[PDB]
This record gives structure tokens, C-alpha cells and sequence, in this order.
């Protein structure tokens, strides 16, 4: 249930944050980008998704257009 809203994507380093209620620092990366066409990140946008968090590290995997 890893739904939220995009909140911006520092394409200087390749690096999406997308805003939770838990946690608005979810790293989302294209590593885990669905197709369809759907493979363009946009502020502002709804997506859900799945969220594997790391080392200290919440990013983003299995991630689906809402």
C-alpha cells in the first residue's frame, strides 16, 4: 500500500523522492520502473507502489502508475 505523490527528482544524481505519510524521503529509482510508456516521474504526480527500505534507507521498488 506504498501510495503517495511525487515530490521531486534530482536528475543530477538519478534520484526521485516521493512523500509518504511514514516518510517523505522514499528514494525511488528507475531500476524499478514499470513500462507502458510510464517511465517519465513528474512532481506533483500519484504513483503506488512498493517500498523496500535498506541500511537506514527507505527506496522505492515495484513502482505503478495510480
Amino acid at each position: 500500500m506504498e501510495q503517495g505523490t511525487v515530490k521531486w527528482f534530482n536528475a543530477e544524481k538519478g534520484f526521485g523522492f516521493i512523500e509518504r505519510e511514514n516518510g517523505d524521503d522514499v528514494f525511488v529509482h528507475f531500476s524499478a520502473i514499470q513500462g507502458d510508456g510510464f517511465k517519465s516521474l513528474d512532481e506533483g504526480q500519484a504513483v503506488t507502489f512498493d517500498v523496500e527500505e535498506g541500511q537506514r534507507g527507505p527506496q522505492a521498488a515495484n513502482v505503478q502508475k495510480a
